[PDB]
């Protein structure tokens, strides 16, 4: 079990995903192998969990609480944090991880608060939304408008292909708002932009809603919510995986899901130590009274 983190993993030629071959055992030893990649966003963070008994031509099952896991190493949380549920999940560790593939996950989401304080998010997402029948071409313009209000509000963004058809802005937080004051800054953005320029973006959430224009999705910044981790596969045909970029390579992006599991090793290789999120970490940036005024 050298190749997946000490973990036996019953089953191993199942399969994830018939499109490629792509088997559990696959899947459990690229967890395994780039179990400190997705560790950088999951290891304080609570995880949710997005498993797929049958692989990605059965159904998902999407996981938040659990009341006896079976994962050696995975952590369960005090259910305090979320009354009248079994208790919420965090893993810290290859072991962990890769004992949640062993138990079906495919998808692992979280949380934009860490467990230094769940009461206060260290980070905001925005959501790019399109409609299913918008040009990719749009997406990427969406994206550059939306940085660019990001600039002229001093706050510095981190950005991700989803892995599915939009792309993730990521923007760091200091621990000094509570959870309403962060959603409604975030819904203060998407608003913004819908009002600027109301044939590329909306506000409001639904299909419907987004005919033809891109919805700036706020929402996955409720308390409970999460967003798909950085460098995590998604359980789609083809198997991608949602991948940080650099605002100088977007232009350069052909779709949100150019790159999978199987050619998340050839990305590497080409950053060759190149970090897109290289400043993340140290990011400091709060809410400001002229952010407010801007917005
Ligand atoms: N079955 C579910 N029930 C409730 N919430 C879910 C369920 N599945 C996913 N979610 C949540 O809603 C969000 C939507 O995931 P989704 O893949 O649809 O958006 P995405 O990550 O941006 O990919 P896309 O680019 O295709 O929109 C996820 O971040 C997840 O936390
Ligand atoms: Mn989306
Ligand atoms: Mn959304």
């Amino acid at each position: 079990r050298a190749a997946t983190a000490g973990v036996r993993i019953s089953h191993p030629q199942r399969l994830i995903d018939p499109s490629i071959q792509a088997s559990k055992l696959e899947l459990a030893e690229f967890h395994a192998r780039y179990a400190d990649l997705l560790l950088r966003d999951l290891r304080e963070r609570p995880v949710s969990l997005v498993r797929g008994p049958d692989g990605i031509g059965g159904e998902l099952f999407f996981q938040k609480h659990a009341a006896r896991l079976k994962i050696p190493g995975i952590v369960q949380l005090d259910p305090a944090l979320d009354p009248g549920h079994p208790p919420l999940l965090q893993i810290r560790s290859a072991e962990a991880l890769v004992g949640a593939v062993q138990m079906g996950s495919i998808e692992f989401h979280t949380w934009n608060a860490s467990l230094a304080n769940l009461e206060r998010p260290d980070r905001f997402v925005l959501d790019l939304d399109p409609d299913p029948a918008l040009p990719w071409k749009r997406m990427l313009e969406a994206t550059q408008l939306s940085l660019t209000l990001l600039d002229e509000l001093g706050l510095r963004a981190f950005l991700k292909t989803s892995g599915g058809k939009g792309m993730h802005l990521l923007v760091p937080l200091e621990r000094r708002h509570g959870w309403d004051e962060v959603k409604d800054f975030a819904q203060a953005i998407s608003q913004h932009l819908a009002r600027l320029m109301p044939e590329r973006f909306s506000a409001v959430s639904g299909p419907r809603n987004r005919v033809g224009k891109i919805f700036v999705d706020y929402l996955r910044n409720s308390r409970g919510a999460s967003t798909v981790a950085a460098y995590s596969v998604r359980a789609r045909e083809g198997l991608p995986v949602s991948v940080p970029v650099f605002r100088e390579e977007l232009d350069s992006l052909q779709g949100a899901n150019q790159w999978n599991l199987r050619s998340l090793p050839q990305r590497l290789d080409e950053l060759a130590g190149d970090d897109p999120w290289a400043d993340y970490a140290g990011t400091r940036q709060r809410i400001s009274a002229a952010m407010r005024r801007q917005l």
